[PDB]
């Protein structure tokens, strides 16, 4: 583990504060610009989609990447959440409505034991089975988000090889002739602090580089620069043009 | 069912080439094209052919996965990128030849023709060298023949595990962002006339999926970058993608 705070020079510019954490696979060795905060757990939010996808899938409570959720007819805030999805669109869009239904049907017990099987952060469910991401006990590390991740990217999860392969194809973000990017965003803001992340990996043709950060996001006007920032760091190690 | 459009013949004499492209909406069941004479005229698959090469050797097990790798031969070859280890996903991306004859071997004539012939892939013909018959043997495919075939793979239908279609999806993976997801594979055939150049795959959206095939002529390796450029030309001509 080494600390590069010229990292920081990325959020001052935009008056900001938080963390990025890289690990480098083929070396196997992090780099973040704030150790102590880098090991700091806050709630998931959103980020909680990955292991939420993966125990519906594994359960058959979600059949494949096709079946349609159908909009239950109640207009919320977010204009995309108002129409039917598929598991690719709303991690896409970030669907929490279709989300709860899927916690509903694997219910306290089969949820809290698969938690404890995926290491996954504090392993701490309470609060209600369709909310405890957003407003329950639940707690992760940037560093813990890792090594959920590096387990992910090598089949080495507790679920089938189907199941992983399929909520790896759901977090496809990005892919040119450079580089792919598997991730997904969250926002915190039921519980202080209110929080933004991205957590996810970059592939190369001969390395992966898995990461993670969180920023201070006390209005939905900075949500932009949870990409932004960690690109800014990624182009300055020279992992990304 | 099949429509002519004659408009797209601007997006080829732009670039003084001739060609066809094909697509199809999949939620309509409806074709388009601009050449319906040489949407089904048949050519060699040339490097098209690493799609269904990559099926069989996975669901034979001469590929174990998409991290296994292919050391080099230590044989130095014209295409830098060839003289280096490769695995599936990279093989793919750089169109290694030498890695896909080698599959070929293991693979055998008997067990290629069969799996071809479940396939119901173009005129299912493999006479010539085991190691080259895509290159310069008996085996032709058309553009519409293209389109069937990777409806198959898409809705996982081919004779072949569920888990050999979703690794040979991954490694066609080629352009992603927020409005649309492109897997394909390039061709280029040169030893037999005429020099031609390939484009296949399809377009996901939020709600449909657009499968394309087209071939241009291609008289030397200068024009290769319009095998994507006319495609998406076209493309942005019928409001797929911005």
């Amino acid at each position: 583990w080494q600390e590069n705070k010229s990292w920081n020079a990325h959020f001052t510019e935009h008056k900001s504060q938080g963390v990025v954490v890289l690990w480098n696979e083929n070396k196997q060795q992090g780099f973040t610009n704030n150790l102590k905060r880098a090991n700091q757990a806050f709630l998931p939010a959103s980020t909680f989609k990955i292991p939420n996808s993966l125990i519906a899938l594994d359960l058959g409570v979600v059949k494949d990447e096709h079946q349609v959720f159908k909009w239950d007819g109640q207009t919320r805030d977010i204009a995309t959440w108002n129409r039917d999805h598929n598991l690719i669109t709303a991690m896409k869009y970030s669907v929490v409505p279709v989300y709860q239904e899927f916690a509903r049907q694997i219910g306290e017990a089969r949820m809290s034991k698969m938690l404890h099987a995926f290491d996954y952060g504090n392993e701490d469910i309470s609060g209600n089975v369709d909310s405890f991401w957003l407003d329950g006990g639940i707690r992760i590390s940037a560093t813990e988000q890792i090594s959920f991740l590096r387990k992910l990217y090598h089949n080495k999860l507790h679920v089938s090889e189907r199941s992983q392969r399929i909520v790896k194809q759901a977090m496809l973000t990005e892919a040119n002739g450079d580089y792919i990017i598997r991730a997904k965003t969250g926002y915190s803001t039921r519980i202080e602090p209110k929080i933004g992340w991205w957590v996810g990996w970059v592939e190369l043709d001969d390395n992966v580089w898995f990461f993670a950060m969180n920023m201070d996001m006390p209005t939905s006007d900075g949500l932009g620069l949870r990409q932004a920032i960690t690109k800014e760091v990624l182009k300055q190690e020279k992992i990304i043009p």
